[PDB]
């Protein structure tokens, strides 16, 4: 179930994401973060032979980038 992987994926990020919330803006810092997730959407797309990217793991992206990056400024 990719589905039921994705939200492993997603949950195991945002225990990441929540204790560094005044710093969701450090791109260089948050990248290490986000680039783990999207290694985990991609890891089980290819251990379920789905696509990537696919929808559902589009989906996500487009969920942090709105909850996370979506007002932060793109320098300093």
């Amino acid at each position: 179930n990719y589905e039921t992987a994705v939200q492993f994926c997603w949950n195991h990020y945002k225990d990441q994401m929540d204790p560094i919330e005044k710093d969701w803006c450090d791109w260089a810092m948050i990248s290490r973060p986000y680039s783990t997730l999207r290694d985990c959407l991609e890891h089980f797309a290819e251990l379920f032979d789905l696509g990537f990217p696919n929808p559902l793991a589009e989906r996500i992206i487009f969920e942090t980038h709105q909850i996370h990056f979506a007002n932060c400024s793109l320098v300093q």
